[PDB]
DNA sequence: GCTGATGCGTC
DNA sequence: GTCGGAC
DNA sequence: GTCCGACGACGCATCAGC
């Protein structure tokens, strides 16, 4: 009845008798916020997944016309990514809406959201200044959606203060747990343990077991309550694959769920299948330790290695009558930062294509060298919409797969005969399109020799793909069905600095209560002073983090030392005598606009940073002086050529 | 009209 | 992007 | 193996402050 004592995690939980609103009134926010609450309890995704499920079969059975909103809500998302809202608060603007909401001085607010690791904590336990005696009515799943989609869309000057007005507003109104999550929210860290594809498994569920549709009362809410377990386990598995595979080649919720509502899951691909100009999920790749690990994944099937370039991938679409779209990894529309590879298509594709899907990677390729580009140069590329004339830095698109042709979607075919139809229909042309450097072998000595290749030629290291043997583009079978095989994954292979702990940063979320991250330096000789170089917050088990709040502790200084130089890097909450050393290992060193260390010995205004630093293991054996050096950082980036 | 701080989207 | 934790 | 969320560097786009 009241919201507050909702309890979605029920046993037998019936849709209708334990929802907490009536047939046709509006979600409650609260609802939703206390569904948050029992998922964020548990760590079994199983049960957040069927916590989940209960909520949204409630939502259909009394509320369709919510269940977009509840969805977008336990993403933390606001729409479809192709449509790129953006709520453009982070946690400067919330921490301000926090404070004048409570009444409470910033650095107060700042202070103990650092402290806790968690804005939601502190929006929720203190009042707001400007309710009055009498509350405003209580907020609705769908009104709060609304709420920050408004806030999205405020752009231009004085847009900020406008947004701030809204976040406070939302948190006059809020009730129990709600200020928490709608911080958490509003601060892109709702943290449940429950993302996209527990969402998928509690929607496939969820109208699977509460039909949508129903006259009402509903005559079934529990679809499932005459099978045995093990019939429902494998229809609902069925089910949940059916919304699966058409989410991955249309992950567009606006699309899916008014069809999941009018004609229901079993017909949904029917009305909803992969089509260019319509992003879809990309293949991905998991992370190889060695050639003996490949052959392990692949046994016996034959594989094709191909150079794993270093740029940004552009899943480009032709459709049929000419219009051509571009999306990012992440289904982003990057149409119109590509004019250059637009004006290029009729140059890459045999008159015979009427319509495709390409997977490519875009690298910045200089066209007086006749070579490839850094990553980072890539990066200097405007975004958004550009113009054909203002396009400085130009790039080489490398294809290494097709996922439609002429109207025939590929999703289901081997990676042979969609190579072949790649190879066949599409066109090269040096540095402009080119078809992956590859190679077809099963001998370890090749695959390490076009290993190395593949780095001395400025890529990461190899992509490995079987070519018959599961080997389709069905992502939602396996969406790491590649192997990503890098030489910096190997131990002892690669590049390790032992750096110097001079700071550390409290912890957020999972490592609330202590320290998240820290910052490193380098030894620069000529001064004799330590550069800060990096932040580190991965490579450490949750023992060693432990370990490290230990051993840390009594070197903790209220002030900086003198002769440790920061410059523009954030400030560390503790400030640390510099005595640690750890082993760092990281993929590449690239020059920054930031970090001090190294500045002036290979760039006159930047110093050198690592590209995805980890930790390795604590140097013992070594003190601050013999760290790894900001000459022998120089040293260790001139060498990448 | 310019700049620094910040958000966001790439890896 | 890398990584480790929970399942 | 899957899923998730801790955390990394970087540079364009944006907007408050000037
Ligand atoms: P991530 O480091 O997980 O690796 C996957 C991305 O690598 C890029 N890429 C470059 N070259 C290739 C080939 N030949 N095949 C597949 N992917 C490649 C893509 O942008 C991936 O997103």
């Amino acid at each position: 009845n009241d919201p507050s004592g909702y309890n979605p995690a029920k046993n037998n939980y019936h849709p209708v008798e334990d929802a907490c609103w009536k047939p046709g009134q509006k979600v409650p926010y609260l609802a939703v916020a206390r569904t948050f609450e029992k998922i964020e309890e548990v760590s079994a995704r199983l049960r957040m997944v069927e916590t989940l499920s209960n909520l949204l079969r409630s939502v259909v059975a009394l509320s369709p016309p919510d269940l977009l909103p509840v969805l977008y809500l336990s993403l933390n998302h606001l729409g479809p990514p192709q449509q790129g809202l953006a709520l453009g608060v982070g946690d400067g603007v919330l921490l301000k809406a926090v404070a004048q909401a409570t009444g409470r001085q910033l650095e107060s607010v700042r202070a103990e959201a650092a402290e806790k690791g968690d804005v939601g904590l502190v929006a929720e336990n203190s009042r707001s200044t400007q309710r009055l005696m009498l509350p405003p009515p209580p907020l609705t799943a769908s009104g709060v959606f609304s709420k920050f989609r408004d806030i999205a869309r405020l752009t231009g000057s004085a847009s900020t203060a406008k947004k701030i007005d809204i976040i406070k507003g939302l948190f006059v109104a809020c009730r129990h747990s709600e200020a928490r999550f709608i911080a958490r929210s509003l601060s892109g860290r709702l943290r449940l343990g429950l993302a996209e594809q527990s969402v998928l498994a509690a929607l496939s569920q969820a109208v699977s077991l509460t039909p949508p549709g129903q006259e009402f009362p509903p005559a079934m809410v529990d679809a499932g309550k005459g099978k045995t377990a093990e019939a429902r386990k494998t229809w609902l598995e069925e089910q949940g694959m059916i919304l699966k595979q058409t989410f991955c080649e249309v992950p567009d919720l606006d699309r899916i769920i008014p069809v999941l509502l009018e004609h229901g899951l079993e017909r949904l691909p029917e009305h909803c299948k992969l089509s260019p100009g319509i992003p879809l999920k990309p293949m991905l790749a998991h992370p190889t330790r060695g050639i003996s690990e490949v052959l392990k994944r692949f046994e016996e099937a034959a594989f094709t290695c191909e150079y794993k370039y270093d740029g940004q991938r552009a899943q480009i679409h032709a459709l049929e009558g000419g219009e051509v779209k571009i999306f990012s990894r992440n289904q982003a529309d990057n149409t119109g930062k590509y004019p250059d590879i637009i004006s290029r298509i009729p140059k890459i594709k045999l008159p015979s294509v009427t319509s495709f899907i390409l997977d490519t990677e875009a690298v910045a390729w200089d066209r007086e060298k006749k070579q490839i580009q850094p990553f980072q140069v890539l990066t200097t590329r405007k975004r958004k919409e550009v113009d054909a004339s203002e396009i400085q830095v130009q790039v080489c698109l490398y294809a290494f797969d097709l996922i439609y042709l002429n109207g025939e979607s590929l999703v289901r075919e081997p990676l042979s005969r969609r190579r072949q139809l790649l190879r066949e229909n599409f066109v090269e042309t040096e540095g402009e399109f080119v078809f992956a450097t590859s190679l077809d072998t099963k001998d370890i000595e090749q695959i390490a020799e076009f290993l190395e290749q593949s780095v001395k030629d400025s890529c990461e290291g190899l992509m490995v793909k079987t070519l018959d043997v599961d080997a389709t583009y069905e992502i939602a079978k396996r969406s790491h069905n590649w192997l990503k095989l890098k030489k910096d994954y190997l131990d002892g292979v690669g590049d390790t600095l032992d750096l110097v702990v001079i700071g550390a940063y409290l912890g957020r979320g999972k490592r609330a209560g202590r320290y998240g991250g820290f910052l490193l330096a380098s030894y620069d000789e000529d001064s004799e002073e330590l550069q800060a170089i990096c932040k580190l917050g991965t490579g450490f088990s949750d023992e060693e983090l432990e370990e490290h709040h230990q051993s840390l502790k009594a070197l903790v200084l209220p002030s900086p030392r003198p002769y440790v130089r920061i410059d523009g890097a954030v400030i560390p909450d503790h400030w640390l005598d510099p005595s640690a050393v750890w082993e760092v290992k990281c993929a590449d060193l690239s020059l920054s606009p930031i970090y001090p260390a190294a500045r002036g010995l290979v760039d006159s205004d930047k110093g050198i940073s690592l590209r995805f630093p980890r930790f390795i293991r604590v140097r013992e054996d070594k003190q601050p002086e013999q760290a790894t050096t900001s000459a022998q950082v120089a040293c260790l980036y001139r060498k990448q050529s």
